[PDB]
């Protein structure tokens, strides 16, 4: 049968089906696609247990109350935290903005580890939550008025008939959606501890060509790569005093639409139990975080030793974790290069979302075009048999 016509800006793909597109062979065919899977939406009230496999399925979870709310129950959730405090994961998660706002819904972004690889995400949205009163939400004025209320009495305007479910079961865990909602708005205040330190293109002082930066502090060991949607890094380090919690940020505004222009490093020092400070240098390689550590006479003599580790975004994540404790590997430069090429041959995911940045960047005017801002950054390759 002949060829049926389809928009290619709106496409819709059934389960367990395909969509053969066809395309001519005279012209290059140059694709940009986004991927959103059908939202779940839910309307009823009482008791509702979606088995694992039913919340890993789905990616933007709808709750629209009719006449009541149901009792969200997520089964089998294990939610990811970096901090085993329980009010402190909290104001870090309502800081990196996984809490939004807007007229009368109220969204929450959550996070679970899997047996694949890499960290999961999800999202749920709770429409209705809100009264009539913040139906104002353009104006900041009546926003900050209405803020003081939310701290002592939050209850005061959620809707009636989410009053009852107010918290989500995660398995184990029990996420109180009212307090999330009034630590977000001493979140929003004081926006208006955790320490911020944005950088940009032409911030940071003058083979690590460019710029760099040192962070206010000496840091732990674990570290957290945040990719928003929107196209911002958000590094997330810590303080080494478990006295105080202090998780300091640094923040990479638009870094996906413009990270061939970043030419800067990030320096910290991570305390030992030896009494022993480790330099660590984080170089900004598109999608590939490149983590260098110093030694820096750690335990030679102006010979420093030096470890190359990196993590690379892969699949669409917005959350990547690196522990530096259990999980890696050492590797010198040499090694570490040949080892990046050895993945690029085998035609690894950290690869193929390298290609996937740099043929983004090179549309960047409209025109294909490889300008030479990206001759520096990417390394050649060359196949030949012998």
């Amino acid at each position: 049968e002949p060829t049926v016509p389809v928009n290619i800006s709106d496409l819709s793909i059934p389960p367990y089906s395909r969509l053969y597109l066809i395309f001519e062979g005279k012209n290059n065919v140059l694709l940009r696609s986004k991927v959103h899977a059908a939202p779940l939406k839910i309307t009823s009230a009482g008791e509702m247990q979606l088995s694992e496999r039913q919340w890993q399925q789905q990616e933007h979870i709808i709750v629209k109350p009719d006449n009541e709310a149901p009792s969200l129950i997520l089964s089998e959730f294990r939610r990811f935290t970096i901090s085993s405090d329980k009010t402190f994961s909290l104001k870090l998660m309502c800081h990196q903005g996984m809490v939004r706002i807007d007229r009368r819904s109220l969204s929450v972004r959550l996070f679970y580890l899997r047996e694949q690889p890499g960290i999961g995400s999800l999202r749920l949205t709770f429409r209705d939550f809100f009264t009539e009163v913040m139906d104002t939400t353009d104006r900041e004025i009546l926003e900050k008025e209405l803020r003081p209320i939310l701290i002592g009495d939050t209850h005061r305007f959620i809707n009636a008939a989410y009053k009852n479910h107010l918290n989500i079961q995660l398995g184990d865990g029990v996420l109180n959606l009212a307090d999330i909602v009034a630590e977000y708005a001493r979140i929003q205040k004081e926006e208006t501890a955790i320490m911020t330190t944005t950088v940009t293109t032409d911030s940071g002082e003058l083979d690590l060509s460019g710029r760099y930066k040192s962070v206010p502090m000496a840091r732990k060991a674990d570290t957290l790569y945040h990719l928003t949607p929107k196209g911002d890094l958000q590094i997330i380090y810590q303080v080494a005093t478990k006295m105080v919690n202090q998780a300091m940020i640094v923040s990479l505004p638009n870094y996906r639409h413009e990270w061939e222009k970043y030419n800067l490093s990030i320096l910290s020092e991570i305390p030992q139990n030896n009494n022993t400070v480790v330099h660590s240098i984080l170089r900004v390689n598109g999608p590939t975080m490149q983590v260098r550590t110093i030694d820096y006479r750690g335990t030679d003599e102006n010979n420093p030793i030096v470890s190359f580790s990196d993590t690379t975004f892969i699949n669409g994540e917005q959350m990547l974790s690196y522990d530096s404790h259990s999980s890696g590997r050492v590797y010198s430069r040499e090694e570490y290069m040949m080892w990046e090429l050895q993945q690029r041959v085998s035609e690894a995911s950290s690869a193929r979302t390298q290609d996937y940045w740099l043929m983004d960047a090179a549309v960047r005017n409209g025109e294909w075009k490889i300008t030479p801002e990206l001759l520096r950054h990417t390394p050649g390759y060359i196949r030949s048999t012998v």
